[PDB]
């Protein structure tokens, strides 16, 4: 039962059923498993101009790049926001996971910033977007702690850009200091704008953790890579260490070495995330 000859799906369905609570951490692998990829034809088709100019390898590298000027920044980012936030369709793995989680006491933390939880109909009170969202903007000088949005301006930038530049008059500026807006994103050097809504999410996530310091708590980590381990992977390892009755189950095909203090509490499930979540749902619902 509560331990880390069954298939991966069978094992995962058994653990979720037996769990007292789930703390679910979701990264980029879950969206890639549903087809929302950041390398290969999806990127090449969407950004052939930028790829030819800069030799970008992938769409995540491109989204972090320090572009030539704000006209170029917004030409790239407007198209990036439409692809990954305004028009990205619902993912089946998100729907399948939701059907499982709605039977459980759970909370989600994600380093993703796409629309996936919203088009799949998740309750925003149960999700912490710790790395912001592509649909939001912040002052580029971080001059005050408020986020903004304007999807109509995004569509105008897509329609009116030419030659990798938005017209200068379309660039949006902060009302407080007149610096250009930028996408709400976290930088190592500058941090992120963290407004009232961000803190309300963080408080809900911290309250759920405080209620589940004991018991059969399943720390379920889905598609979380190496990029920013301080937000999900490392804190999950620490929570599992601190609660000897917790379990760490990671859906991943890279075999990151688990800390000694959680070796007896850890399981790696390597099967393709979409197919694994689908198979687990079918077992779980009977
Ligand atoms: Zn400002």
């Amino acid at each position: 039962n509560w331990t880390t000859n069954l298939t991966q799906a069978e094992q995962l369905a058994q653990l979720i059923k037996e769990a007292d609570a789930l703390v679910v951490g979701i990264g980029a692998g879950m969206s890639a498993a549903d087809g929302f990829t950041y390398i290969g034809p999806r990127f090449e088709t969407a950004f052939p101009d930028f790829i030819a100019k800069y030799q970008f390898l992938d769409m995540l590298q491109a989204s972090l790049f320090d572009f030539e000027d704000w006209q170029e920044y917004w030409a790239f980012q407007s198209r990036f926001v439409a692809l990954n936030y305004l028009d990205q369709p619902v993912g089946q793995s998100y729907l399948d996971l939701k059907e499982i989680l709605e039977t459980k006491d759970y909370h989600i933390i994600t380093t993703n910033a796409d629309n996936a939880f919203w088009v799949a109909g998740y309750d925003p009170h149960n999700i912490f977007h710790i790395q912001g969202e592509y649909g939001l903007w912040q002052c580029s000088q971080h001059c005050h702690q408020q986020t903004y949005k304007d999807d109509t301006v995004i569509r105008q930038m897509i329609a009116e850009q030419k030659n990798m530049k938005v017209p200068g008059q379309l660039i949006p500026h902060c009302p407080e200091c007149e610096a250009p807006f930028e996408i709400n994103k976290r930088n190592e050097e500058k941090g992120m704008v963290e407004d009232a809504d961000f803190h309300a999410q963080k408080a809900r996530y911290e309250a759920f953790l405080s209620e589940h310091k004991e018991g059969k708590v399943l720390y379920l980590e889905i598609g979380v890579g190496h990029t920013t381990p301080q937000f999900i992977k490392h804190p999950f390892w620490k929570r599992v260490s601190e609660n000897p009755n917790a379990l760490f189950v990671t859906l991943n095909h890279k075999h990151y070495r688990i800390p000694l203090s959680i070796r007896r509490q850890s399981l790696e499930l390597t099967e393709h995330i979409a197919q694994l979540i689908s198979a687990t749902k079918t077992i779980y619902q009977k």
